[PDB]
């Protein structure tokens, strides 16, 4: 764990793909995350907004929420705050904690959407999302990131992960 990068997860990012296209599937959170506890990461931070710990409603369906405030005591998942101010939801933005933290930890951001808003605001956050972006699909369960999270010609994904290529 000492020679790893930080984990930042777009939580909303990969419990919409993970299940029904249409559904916060709760458990592939829980998925994305063992795939990387497995290869030895300790340092895993998933943002979610707050109000995902709401009741499921027709235009908001989730499923196995109890994962959320699980994921919560353990310290891996964080919620980013979220009220109501005369009835109407006040949400804080999540992509910007997702970019700040791993932009401040020097780490990888794993979510399939690249920011392109908080890019255009600070040409130094659009160049680490382009180099620090991990892209991702869902097999059923089965988590599956690139191993050419750069393309062709760039590192390997096992040194995609890694503080200094070995
Ligand atoms: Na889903």
């Amino acid at each position: 764990g000492e020679n790893l990068r930080p984990v930042v997860i777009n939580g909303s990012n990969v419990a919409m793909s993970h299940g029904n296209k249409e559904v916060f599937s709760c458990r592939g959170i829980k998925l994305a995350v063992d795939w990387f506890l497995e290869r030895g990461h300790k340092d895993i931070t998933v943002f979610v907004p707050a109000w995902r710990k709401e009741q499921s409603r027709p235009d908001a369906l989730i499923t196995d929420q109890e994962i959320l405030r699980k994921l919560e005591k353990e310290k891996i998942l964080v919620f980013t705050p979220s009220r109501r101010v005369q009835g109407r939801r006040v949400v804080c933005y999540d992509d910007r904690f997702i970019v700040k933290l791993a932009f401040e930890s020097d780490g990888i951001i794993v979510s399939n959407d690249n920011y392109r808003d908080l890019a255009n605001e600070k040409p130094e956050w659009k160049k680490f999302i382009d180099e620090r972006l991990l892209m991702y699909s869902f097999v059923n369960d089965k988590f599956m990131p690139p191993d050419d999270p750069l393309g062709r010609h760039g590192p390997s994904l096992d040194n995609f992960l890694r503080k200094k290529p070995i």
